[PDB]
C-alpha cells in the first residue's frame, strides 16, 4: 500500500550500496531505529521494474544521469528542500514513467557518493526523501496512470513476452531451411 513505497526506494539504495561494496545495515540504524519493511507482494514487480529501468535509463541516458547527479550533489546537512527543488524538475518536465525511473536511479547514487562523503546519516535520509517524494508527490501521478502495475509490465513480462516474437521476426526467415542447423550463433 503505501509501507510498500518504503522498500521501493530502501531496498534499492541498497541494491546500489551493496553493488559499490557497502551494506544498508552497518549505516543505518537497525536495531536503533527498527524500520519493518512487510512482504513485498507489490514491491516484488515494481522493484523489478525500477531495477530494469534503471538500465534503460542509464544505457540511453548516462550523460543525462552524470549531469542529474552532479546537480544532486549531496552536501553536509542537506534539507530536503534542496531536494525537492531538483525532483520538482522531474515532475514539472511533465513528468513521464523515466522520471520515476531516474527518480530512483538518482537516489542510487546520492546514497553511495553519501556513504563515500562519510555522511552515513544522509543515506538513510535518502531513503527517507525518496519514500516522501514517492508517497506525497508522486504516488498521485502514478495511481492516476493506472498505479505500479502499469509501469511494471513495461519492463515486465507479458509487455516484452509481446515483443518476443519481434526477435524471431527480425530474423526475417529468408534463409534456406532443408535442415536443423545446430545453433544459429
Amino acid at each position: 500500500m503505501s509501507q510498500s513505497n518504503r522498500e521501493l526506494v530502501v531496498d534499492f539504495l541498497s541494491y546500489k550500496l551493496s553493488q559499490k561494496g557497502y551494506s544498508w545495515s552497518q549505516f543505518s540504524d537497525v536495531e536503533e531505529n527498527r524500520t519493518e519493511a512487510p512482504e513485498g507482494t507489490e514491491s516484488e514487480a515494481v522493484k523489478q521494474a525500477l531495477r530494469e529501468a534503471g538500465d534503460e535509463f542509464e544505457l540511453r541516458y548516462r550523460r543525462a544521469f552524470s549531469d542529474l547527479t552532479s546537480q544532486l550533489h549531496i552536501t553536509p546537512g542537506t534539507a530536503y528542500q534542496s531536494f525537492e527543488q531538483v525532483v520538482n524538475e522531474l515532475f514539472r518536465d511533465g513528468v513521464n514513467w523515466g522520471r520515476i525511473v531516474a527518480f530512483f536511479s538518482f537516489g542510487g547514487a546520492l546514497c553511495v557518493e553519501s556513504v563515500d562523503k562519510e555522511m552515513q546519516v544522509l543515506v538513510s535520509r535518502i531513503a527517507a526523501w525518496m519514500a516522501t517524494y514517492l508517497n506525497d508527490h508522486l504516488e498521485p501521478w502514478i495511481q492516476e496512470n493506472g498505479g505500479w502495475d502499469t509501469f511494471v509490465e513495461l519492463y515486465g513480462n507479458n509487455a516484452a513476452a509481446e515483443s518476443r516474437k519481434g526477435q524471431e521476426r527480425l530474423e526475417h526467415h529468408h534463409h534456406h531451411h532443408l535442415e536443423h542447423h545446430h545453433h544459429h550463433h
